[PDB]
C-alpha cells in the first residue's frame, strides 16, 4: 500500500529518551521510516522551545492533503541547519523513536510509505 493508518503516541519533548533518528537527512528519513512500519515512532508536538531540545537533523510530519476515517493524510520532511528536504504542508510535529515513554495523547496519521 502506498499509504497506512498509524495512530502516533504524542510525547512530551522533556520525556523524550532519544532526541533524534540519526546523523543525516538520508540516514533520519530512513530511520523514521522504519519506526514508523515497526510502530517504535512517536511525535512531538512542535511549539516555543521544542525543537532546540532535540537533535538535528529532524524529522517533520506534514498535512500532504485537506482525512481518510479521522487519518490525516502526512509525509516526511527532513530539516539540517535550516534547509529542508522536501517540501508539504503544515507541520503536525517531529517524530523521535518510541522506547516506552507515556504519550499523552494519539495523532492518527494516513502516512504516503
Amino acid at each position: 500500500k502506498t499509504h497506512v493508518q498509524l495512530s502516533l503516541p504524542v510525547l512530551q519533548v522533556r520525556d523524550v529518551l532519544v532526541r533524534g533518528f540519526g546523523d543525516s537527512v538520508e540516514e533520519v528519513l530512513s530511520e523514521a521510516r522504519q519506526h514508523l512500519k515497526d510502530g517504535t515512532c512517536g511525535l512531538v508536538e512542535v511549539e516555543k522551545g521544542v525543537l532546540p531540545q532535540l537533535e538535528q537533523p529532524y524529522v517533520f510530519i506534514k498535512r500532504s492533503d485537506a482525512a481518510p476515517h479521522g487519518h490525516v493524510m502526512v509525509e516526511l520532511v527532513a530539516e539540517l541547519e535550516g534547509i529542508q528536504y522536501g517540501r508539504s504542508g503544515e507541520t503536525l510535529g517531529v517524530l523521535v523513536p518510541h522506547v516506552g515513554e507515556i504519550p499523552v495523547a494519539y495523532r492518527k496519521v494516513l502516512l504516503r510509505k
